């Protein structure tokens, strides 16, 4: 039944942002889609439905959904648009998401602390930390 990534699952809110539109300017995302991803306010849908993992982000700027076996590479469009190599990894309860596209890498770590989800980003020593509560 219960699996360890269950305290993943549910409806989150983003509560926080610090350092996104540097780290979207290091991933390479233009101005114009950098100002209007920067004031979305996604929510994050979990779910996990036997070994298979989703996690759809809905905001006003885009719609976007990822569905995943953990360890197992998978295709991605970005929220921006990257076409990018993907394969998420749970690492002593952190799922771990690298995402791969011309040579480039961006590493993107989830984990629960107290009631938040933390989301921390890094490109190229650039970092960014997203936190999202229950909505
Ligand atoms: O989880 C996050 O909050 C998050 C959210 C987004 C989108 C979601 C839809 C609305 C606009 C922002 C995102 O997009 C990708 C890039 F940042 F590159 F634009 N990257 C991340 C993150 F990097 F942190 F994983």
């Amino acid at each position: 039944g219960s699996h360890m990534c269950d305290a993943f699952v549910g409806t989150w809110k983003l509560v926080s942002s610090e350092n996104f539109d540097d780290y979207m300017k290091e991933v390479g995302v233009g101005f114009a889609t950098r100002k209007v991803a920067g004031m979305a306010k996604p929510n994050m849908i979990i779910s996990v439905n036997g070994d298979v993992i989703t996690i759809k982000s809905e905001s006003t700027f885009k719609n976007t959904e990822i569905s995943f076996i953990l360890g197992q590479e998978f295709d991605e469009v970005t929220a921006d648009d990257r076409k990018v190599k993907s394969t998420i990894t749970l690492d002593g309860g952190v799922l771990v998401h690298v995402q791969k596209w011309d040579g480039k890498s961006t590493t993107i770590k989830r984990k629960r602390e107290d009631d938040k989800l933390v989301v921390e980003c890094v490109m190229k020593g650039v970092t960014s930390t997203r936190v999202y509560e229950r909505a």
